[PDB]
């Protein structure tokens, strides 16, 4: 009778249902029997009826509910979930809410519909995880994510059942987490996202004054603000960072207060407790600056307190430590250079020391080894809990070890270390503004475009030179010699005296001509062109890249210091902005900004 | 192309073309030669079918086949054109980066 | 009607593509007919919708 029932419900006709009650009573067959349910998914009668209706009025639902109550299977029938990978978990209430039918939502909850049921089927998953619509996996989160204020209002405060706002799905995300998860930078989306977020926050605070809704964290460990920063959602991040609440009852949770005004000058202090931390917990700034592949990484930093905080930190302690570090690094490299220079050529390593000058060389050596081990330890700690610096440190330590063992080879690698030691000194110009943007651009072009160009050139050059070598007739040694000669000719110095043994010299001349033409005219020119266009495309990006580089250097310096030193240098003044519900003072960290307005 | 490069490199300078084969190394060179000729004839057939029903590849194939023919006939000149083929063989390897996005533009 | 081909062997869609006419090519590639009598000749149908997600299958 399953096909007949499905046809009856799909049609929506009331008459066909007559007689089902006595039929079930006589045969004592429940509406959740395997035969009645569709084997493919598990869909029961109610979801099918709700799926296909007219102008929000199916007109069959009450009869189905009455029948199920007659049987006495409402508990297992009204909330019967779907099976299968695609739609697992989905219940009738999810459908009713998805179809924007308040009437049916009320009628469903009135009868005992499970309001906390989770719909974690593969249809409802994040876009990156092979899904279509992620909404928090809850009826309440669904209504909040589909921009339906009335549904959320009724659902939260209903006599029969209440879905508390502070509730977490399998992933741990709460309704605010989902509402940030579906946010997009479009104006239409943000306009309702912010409104619903604020409404829901105020309602939760009103109902429960003790707890805080944004305190909750998901399994990942983030909060709505940190997650919005991580997911690159400027629209809601900017509205949460400057949230101000005029209501006196709910002013405690506000984030931006007015401090004082004199004429056109207005001075307001922002709150940055969660925004900036000293190792107590993860900070928005660290996440936004250090994580990669962020949509609006550069735009997100242009917010009223963020930029001024970076500025104040830079003045307070950023500049001094940077100059100290660069000077010390240069001095250390000079000491290393002197040590390598004065390495005694005579004898074999290690060399005995029996004079004060020997002890001077030893002092330089120990300083260099200390620097190398320090860099190695810093990199290893970073890995456990700067690739070029890692190479420098590992090469230094290996050179010291081979010096201890006894072999000439160490000097080579030791010298190589010195090369790298200066090769990256340019990267310390990063902190400087005028030359730091140029250093960042040089590093960017060097790694991305120069890797491709070099890889393109290597095989071409080696194969073409091998072809020319094969052309000549009087053979690894011959190739080894000729390759040096050919590279020297590529430099523009030398002479092609080796062609005497070759037959058909004309074609060899032509081939060398074309080789030179390609190497100098086309290959070299394209490298020139690429730099010119990239800078033009990033002409505006220059300031963005510079600001990001400045931020990352400042944050690296801040991270390096231990916790208590950070406590000493922490920026912002403790300001008692009000008294909590119990009356005790807040005493919350804040940072002050003042502007000028001639229109207010 | 690597196989072709090795074949050209190990072409015996001594003697005159064709060179008799009486050793396993000779058969290694012969295997490389037949592979190169197969590649050339395949490219030639593809281009000829396109024409009946890639100009640089057409040049590569025609030069390879001509070099093989002149190797069979007996003349030193073939090596020249054979080498020239190898040049073109790599000269257009860059054009296979086309498919890649970053370097294809 | 679009089955007919000229001496060249093309159809209105192929000819619009060959002649570089975006305006009519885009309107012929997404042609949808609401009338039930003449829905067979339509080229873009709606498949299903869930909330803000809409899924339509084109004919190719
Ligand atoms: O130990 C420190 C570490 C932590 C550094 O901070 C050094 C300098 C800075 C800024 O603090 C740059 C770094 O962030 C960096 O990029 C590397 C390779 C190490 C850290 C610092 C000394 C050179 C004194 C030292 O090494
Ligand atoms: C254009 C870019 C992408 C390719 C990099 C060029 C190198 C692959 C070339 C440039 C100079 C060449 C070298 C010139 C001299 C020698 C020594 C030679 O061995 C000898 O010592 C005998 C000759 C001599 O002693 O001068 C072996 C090859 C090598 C390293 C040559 C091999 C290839 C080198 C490093």
């Amino acid at each position: 009778n399953r096909p007949i029932l499905f046809d009856i419900v799909s049609r929506g006709s009331t008459a066909d249902l007559d007689g089902l009650l006595p039929f079930l009573l006589t045969h004592k067959k429940r509406l959740t029997d395997e035969e009645f349910r569709e084997p493919s998914t598990g869909k029961t009668c109610l979801p099918k009826a709700l799926l296909n209706l007219s102008n929000g009025r199916n007109d069959t639902i009450p009869v189905l509910l009455d029948i199920a109550e007659r049987t006495g299977n409402m508990r297992e029938f009204i909330n019967s979930p779907f099976r299968d990978i695609y739609y697992r978990g989905q219940t009738a209430l999810h459908i009713a809410i998805e179809r924007r039918c308040k009437h049916y939502v009320e009628l469903l909850v009135a009868q005992g519909a499970d309001v906390h049921a989770q719909a974690r089927g593969r249809f409802f998953q994040p876009k990156d995880e092979g899904g279509y619509f992620y909404f928090g996996e809850l009826p309440l989160s669904l209504a909040a994510c589909t921009n339906q204020p009335h549904i959320v209002n009724y659902l939260t405060e209903n006599p029969h059942k209440k879905a508390d706002m502070r509730r977490q799905d399998s992933r741990g995300n709460t309704v605010l987490h989902a509402l940030v998860a579906i946010a997009d930078n479009t104006r239409e989306n943000t306009k309702f996202v912010t409104k619903m977020y604020d409404l829901l926050l105020l309602k939760c605070a009103r109902l429960f004054p003790d707890s805080n809704l944004e305190a909750v964290l998901n399994n990942d460990g983030l909060s709505p603000l940190m997650m919005a920063a991580k997911t690159g959602k400027i629209g809601i991040f900017q509205h949460i960072i400057r949230r101000e609440v005029t209501d006196e009852d709910t002013r405690h949770l506000s984030r931006k207060f007015k401090d004082w005004a004199y004429g056109p000058v207005y001075s307001s202090l922002y709150d940055l407790s969660s925004l900036d931390t000293c190792g107590e917990e993860a900070s928005v700034l660290e996440i936004l600056v250090y994580n990669s592949k962020i949509e609006n990484r550069h735009e997100m930093l242009a917010v009223e307190p963020i930029n001024e905080l970076l500025r104040d930190k830079w003045r307070k302690f950023g500049a001094v430590s940077f100059y100290i570090n660069v000077v010390s690094y240069l001095c250390a490299m000079v000491i290393f250079t002197l040590t390598a220079y004065y390495q005694p050529l005579e004898g074999t390593p290690p060399y005995p020391y029996r004079t004060t000058v020997d002890y001077l060389r030893l002092a330089g050596e120990v300083i260099t080894l200390f620097t190398g081990v320090l860099f190695f330890f810093t990199n290893i700690k970073d890995l456990f809990m700067q690739l070029l610096y890692f190479i420098y440190s590992v090469l230094v330590i290996v050179s010291a070890a081979l010096y201890l063992a006894g072999i000439e080879a160490y000097l080579a690698v030791m010298v190589f270390a010195l090369v790298l030691g200066w090769m990256n000194a340019l990267y310390f110009t990063r902190g400087l503004k005028l030359t730091g943007t140029y250093s960042i651009m040089i590093q960017k072009i060097l790694f991305k475009d120069l890797f491709r160009f070099l890889l393109v050139y290597l095989l071409f050059m080696i194969g073409y030179a091998s072809a020319l070598v094969s052309l000549l007739n009087p053979d690894s040694e011959t190739f080894s010699t000729f390759l040096l000669d050919l590279f020297k000719l590529t430099i523009g110095m030398g002479d092609l005296e080796m062609l005497s043994s070759t037959k058909y010299p004309v074609v060899f001349i032509i081939l060398l001509v074309t080789y030179i033409i390609l190497t100098f005219v086309l290959l070299l020119n394209m490298l020139i062109a690429l730099m010119g266009e990239t800078v033009g495309q990033v002409s505006k990006e220059s300031k963005h890249i510079w600001k990001l580089q400045w931020a990352t250097t400042i944050l690296d310096i801040e991270r390096s210091f231990p916790v208590f030193l950070r406590k000493a240098f922490r920026s912002g003044e403790m300001v008692t902005v009000g008294k909590s519900s119990d009356g005790t003072p807040d005493r919350r960290w804040c940072f002050r900004v003042d502007e000028v307005n001639w229109s207010h």
